[PDB]
This record gives structure tokens, C-alpha cells and sequence, in this order.
């Protein structure tokens, strides 16, 4: 079933990603309802993105027929690869950028509820910011005259810092070219007692900087790691497999903007082979920072992106719910299928192993060029 | 001129990199003092690496003479770009990772800028304190060891812990992503802080050339350009603190590994740092390698295996062993870059790298991406 894992409305939709057909990555667009190879227009999605700005049309490529009737499987049910075609993360030259901390409302609120084990906590930290907590603008000066009665009260952390404070926290999650997609193995390492999905939305930037569509992400995050340090922010996201994007970006046009993406309702659906289910389910309407002023504080005069970059918003997402160990929260085990969904986007599957049972990430840039040159494509 | 950022044994050396003789990024081998153009053996250097394992001979390329002969300058010599000949960063496919807290001096100035949450102001008060405190602790153990854990349990009772001796004593060191892949400065360009930061540095580095397989091929020199405020603020900010336009300098060029050059020079190398300003300001400072607290193998290995690969290979960063604090404007208040600073990296088997410091806004932006250098190889017809 191809047909459950794409936006309700996807035949009216445009969607961009990329299809192994049995020769190699190619750029798709799929637009009524139909696949187009438009490899021999640009060779990848990142050059197809620079080629046609905003506003501008976007030639037919070749005609693959209804994307329904492709052999498309996950690799829960095909762990050979005996399918025909198989679908691949929608990026591929982009760098891959995702911000943190992106709901402050939340991280304040716990921190808060952390110390009560709360009412004249609330109160004295809303009057010195001068109004609601829920009404917090990361940035503004309001933000500074909270951070310091935070830093009055012992309350101050680093979190609270990037939660608030006039930059955002934004990191690379991993190596261009290194993304998983939809029907994916993802990776926790091995060495990893507690970690989580962080169900998200994805950006599509192009190399002028400007967001042109949006898919689903999965996070994937090793808490333990993060707690010991800070500084292992990067081992703590940036590991073989550790990071889905799909199952295609839906790009902006007459039906989807980022209206929708700021409204949108993001679901979370953990299965394990032990018949744990966990569910959560978060808005868009609450992030802090706005899609695009996350995108310009990525993007602009200090830093620029030729190729273009996806940027992961964040999640408000916790994962507390426990599992096995009481008091310690959720923790992944090999096999668990996790589903991020938004009805817009359609459904981000993939299944759980540890980072080293994982193939190895072995098609890199090198490889991308060898086989875009072998097929005349360049 | 071109000789005086080379290896003191240049002509013997084996030296790799990267040159745009007027028609795009080269690769180049300079061996004998002669400047090969290897394009029609691989296309890119990190191609080249993958195609050869270490110890291979790698055939000779195209001659292009003499590498004193060609025509090149620096940007502050040439801020137009009139010279027909330009060195680029030796690394193109390379992702570009570092470590970090590697060196005791770094160690403690990462704490004090974390506890001064990024005011340069608090510097000193906290730095007499902790200079104090923990001066002879941080070298008393080897990382990852059962000694650095007591240790661990010690400084904790003390109320001495932070997040950054978790990652200069723990069993993880801290390896994180410098800039994206071809975004990396060489010598002679301009590097950029952030118009933003009011709090920043130079962090003299050797850098590790590995291939496709995670083998350690040779080493340059490196400038970990870094934001002191930023990641002060938040070590959330790390990120911003470290990767920003031209950011990232490596160069001038890798030196491979052969009968005259070997991880042991490496580990043995004593660097030096200068910083020269418009202001007149001068700083001349020297430290050596084997004051690394985790060998360099050990860095790569904790970089790549089972559970992260790199199939274009990667450049990694060793970790900085200065942490410069000189005043330059205002007693007690530090060292901070201004326009117009040269700064020179230099160790004898290596040469020197030399960069002049801008606002990121002000440098160049990063323009030539994968696309780019995909389209520029197949129009040579190198693929
Ligand atoms: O290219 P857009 O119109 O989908 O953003
Ligand atoms: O807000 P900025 O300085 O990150 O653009
Ligand atoms: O922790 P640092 O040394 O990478 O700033
Ligand atoms: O990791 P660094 O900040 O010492 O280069
Ligand atoms: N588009
Ligand atoms: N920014
Ligand atoms: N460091």
C-alpha cells in the first residue's frame, strides 16, 4: 500500500523526492496524481531547485505513470530489496540543518514544574517579563528582563539560553547524502541506554535561501548522551542512519503553503515487538520562532548554502513515558516501527535497529557523481 | 614568496591539495617542489585518496612546474583576485569534523566562558578562581580511564564539574561538524567572525586528512575560527559558535604520510601562533602537540567505525592548543579579533597558514557548492 503514506489530497498535490528505478537516485515530481523522471531537466533535487525559483514552471519530466502502481515496499517487509524501485530520502545535495528548543513555552513550564516537585514561581517571573509565559517572544527585551529573574531564582540553564534568547539553537544533524527516507532502517547507537523519535517537520530550502515545500522528519535522539554533556550534542544526533526525512517534500503551490505548515498537527506512533504503543500529538501553532525566522536566522548574510538545506523545526515532543524502567522514560528497542504523520505530509515510517546492524552509509557524494555521469546525466 | 608558507623541507615532502589554474579546482600533488596535476588520475582529492591506499605510490600527474614559479598571492596582497593561479583549501568531498577539549589551556578556558555565561567581562575573576582551583588536575588522568572517573567523582564533590570536563576526561570526546562540506578557506583567505560576536579568537590547529576507509593519510594545519560569546551563552550554540562563513581554514596543503613525514611528526609537532593587527597589536605564542590529551589514532577512531562511516572521507580538526587571552584594548578584559588581524598557524614539517580576519558579512559569501563542483568537472570532462 503506497497509497497510505502520502497526504490525503495528493493527487492535487506537487510532490518532490527521489526514486531509485534500477540505475540509480533520480529526482521525481509527482503531480497529478504521476510520476515524472525529471532527471534530464536537472540531475538532482538540489539542482532542480536552483534551476526554477519561486514562481517560475517546471518543465514535464518523463512520464512514470500513476504513483500508486509502483512496487514501492518498506524494508520491514522487503528486507532484501526485491522491489523494483525503491524510494529514497526526497534530499540529496542539501545540507542538513535542524533547529532545537523551538517550543519555549514548554521548556520554561517544565523547568518551572522541576522546581514546585509553582504558583509563586509563575507569578513573580511573568511580572518582571511583563505578561503571560505563554506569551514569551524569544528575543525581545521582554526575554532579557526573563532571563535575568530566571538567573535571580537559580532557574537559568543553557536550554533556557537557546529557548529564548535571540538565537536559536541550530545544528547540522548529519552528512549530506546520509539521510534515511520513508520505509528505512533508523539507528540508535548500540552504546545508548535512552533515546526517542523526535517527530518534526522538514523544510526544503534552495541555494537563494528560500523555503520552497516541507516534509516529515524523525529526530532521532539519544537523551543519555545529551544529558552527560552538552558538548555531545552532535554524537547524541549525528550517527549512521539517525536521521528520516519523507516520504516526499511537498512543495508550496495553489493548494499547501507555510501557513499550513505552521498549523500543522504532528503525530506520534511508536510500535514495539513487545506490543508497547506509545502516542503523542503536537501543533505547529505553539513553535516560538516562526518557520521562516528560523530559516533567515539559518540562512542570510553569515551564512549561505549553495546547494540549498532542509531544516528540522523541532519538537515539543517529550518522551517521558516509560517503558520498561519505572521513572527513566521511553527507550527505543530493535524493531520498533515509528510513524510521524500530518495530514498535509502524509506518513514518515521506519523501523528501529542499533546504528551498527544498520547498512553503512556508503553512497557519498563520490558515488552520487559516478552514477549521475555513467547515465549521461551531467 | 610562495616558498615562505611551505614546509621547511618542501622539495622532499609529499604535499596535496588543491589549485584553480584558471579553469576550477584541481588536485595537485607537489612532490620534488614540482606541482602535479593529478585531475585525469582522480577528479578530486577526496577520489584520489579512495583510490590509493596508504603506502601506494600514486602515479605522476600532469607537470605544471615549478610550485614557486606560479603566480600566486594572497588576499591581502590581492584583494581583486588579478593572480591567474589560485590555492584553494586541500580538502573538496571531505566532511569536516573536529574535536574539542583536547588541550588542557582550552579545557579551562571553555569553563571559565561557560560559567561568565559568554561575558568576556567576568573573564578574569572566574579564571582566578578556577586557574587556581583546578590548575594540575585536568592532565592526572588519561580520558575514558577508571582514574578519570574517580576524578570525575572528585571534582563533583567539589563543585567543580561541568559539561566540558565530561567531555575532556569522559570516555566521548567531543567531535562535532566544523562547516559543510567545500566550504572550508585555505591560506591566503580571508576568514570570518560574526559581526555579532564581540568575543572571538583564533584556535591554531593540526588537521587530519582520513579517506573513505577511516585510514589517517597526512595533515595540514587548521584555524578553528570561534565565538567565545556564543557558545559562553549556551553550548546549544556551539553550532553558530563555530560554523559560519569562512569560518574554517585548512591548509596550505596536506602533507601525506611517506619516509619523511609520519603520525609521529605529527604527534611531536610544536605550533605556533601569531596574530598581527591593524592596532598594532602583536601576539607570538608556541605549545606543542604531545600535550594532547587523546592521541590523534584514537580521535579518528572515536570519529569514524561501526556506527558513523564517511565514504568521502573527512578532515579532522585535533583540537586547539592556545586559548589566547593577551589584552589587547582594556586590562583584564581579553583578547577579541578586529578587521584587518593576519593570523599565522605554522609548525616546521607543515609550513604555515595564514589568513586576514573580516566579519562574515564582509567575507566573500560561500558561493561554489557540490553543484558547482559537479558541473565544473564535467565540462573539463574529468568524469
Ligand atoms: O517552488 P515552490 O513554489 O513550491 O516554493
Ligand atoms: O537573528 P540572526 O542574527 O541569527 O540572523
Ligand atoms: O568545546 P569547544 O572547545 O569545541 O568550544
Ligand atoms: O574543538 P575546538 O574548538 O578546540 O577546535
Ligand atoms: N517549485
Ligand atoms: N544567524
Ligand atoms: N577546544
Amino acid at each position: 500500500g503506497v497509497s497510505e503514506f502520502l497526504p490525503e489530497d495528493w493527487k492535487a498535490a506537487t510532490l518532490l523526492g527521489r526514486i531509485d528505478f534500477g540505475e540509480g537516485p533520480t529526482p521525481v515530481l509527482v503531480r497529478g496524481g504521476r510520476v515524472e523522471d525529471v532527471s534530464k531537466i536537472a540531475p538532482t533535487v538540489a539542482d532542480l531547485m536552483n534551476a526554477f525559483q519561486p514562481g517560475a514552471v517546471i518543465p514535464r519530466g518523463e512520464d512514470k505513470g500513476p504513483l500508486e502502481a509502483l512496487d514501492i515496499r518498506p524494508v520491514w517487509e522487503d528486507p532484501d530489496g526485491a522491489a523494483p524501485v525503491k524510494l529514497l530520502a526526497p534530499v540529496d545535495l542539501q545540507c542538513l540543518k535542524a533547529a532545537g528548543v523551538t517550543f519555549a513555552v514548554s521548556t520554561l513550564e517544565r523547568v518551572i514544574e522541576e522546581r514546585a516537585r509553582a504558583l509563586k514561581i509563575r507569578t513573580l517571573l511573568a511580572e518582571r517579563m511583563g505578561g503571560d509565559l505563554k506569551s514569551v517572544e524569544p528575543g525581545s527585551q521582554g526575554a532579557q528582563r526573563l532571563k535575568d529573574a530566571l538567573i535571580a531564582d537559580g532557574l537559568w540553564s543553557q536550554y533556557l539560553e537557546v529557548a529564548i534568547g535571540p538565537d536559536a539553537e541550530i545544528f547540522t544533524k548529519g552528512p549530506t547524502l546520509s539521510s534515511m527516507g520513508w520505509g528505512d532502517q533508523v539507528g540508535v547507537r548500540y552504546d545508548s541506554h535512552w533515546n526517542n523519535p523526535e517527530p518534526e517537520v522538514v523544510l526544503l530550502c534552495d541555494g537563494s535561501g528560500l523555503i520552497r515545500g516541507a516534509a516529515l522528519g524523525n529526530d532521532v535522539n539519544l537523551r543519555d548522551f545529551e544529558g552527560r554533556s552538552a558538548l555531545l550534542l552532535s554524537k547524541a544526533k549525528d550517527n549512521n542512519a539517525s536521521c528520516a526525512i519523507g516520504p516526499f517534500f511537498r512543495l508550496f503551490d495553489e493548494t499547501f503553503g507555510l501557513d499550513d505548515v505552521r498549523s500543522a498537527e504532528v503525530e506520534l506512533k511508536i510500535t514495539g515487538r513487545d506490543n508497547f504503543v506509545l502516542d503523542g500529538k503536537s501543533n505547529m501553532s505553539l513553535i516560538s520562532r516562526d518557520p521562516a525566522v528560523l530559516a533567515g536566522q539559518a540562512y542570510g548574510k553569515q551564512h549561505q548554502y549553495p546547494d540549498g538545506f532542509a531544516l528540522f523545526l523541532g519538537t515539543m515532543f517529550a518522551p517521558i513515558q516509560d517503558r520498561d524502567t519505572p521513572g527513566q522514560g521511553f527507550t527505543h528497542k530493535v524493531g520498533d516501527r515509528v510513524r510521524v504523520s500530518t495530514p498535509k505530509l502524509g506518513v514518515l515510517e521506519n523501523e528501529v535497529t542499533t546504528c551498527d546492524k544498520a547498512k553503512p552509509w556508503t553512497f557519498g557524494i563520490s558515488a552520487l557523481i559516478r552514477n549521475l555521469a555513467g547515465r549521461g546525466l551531467l
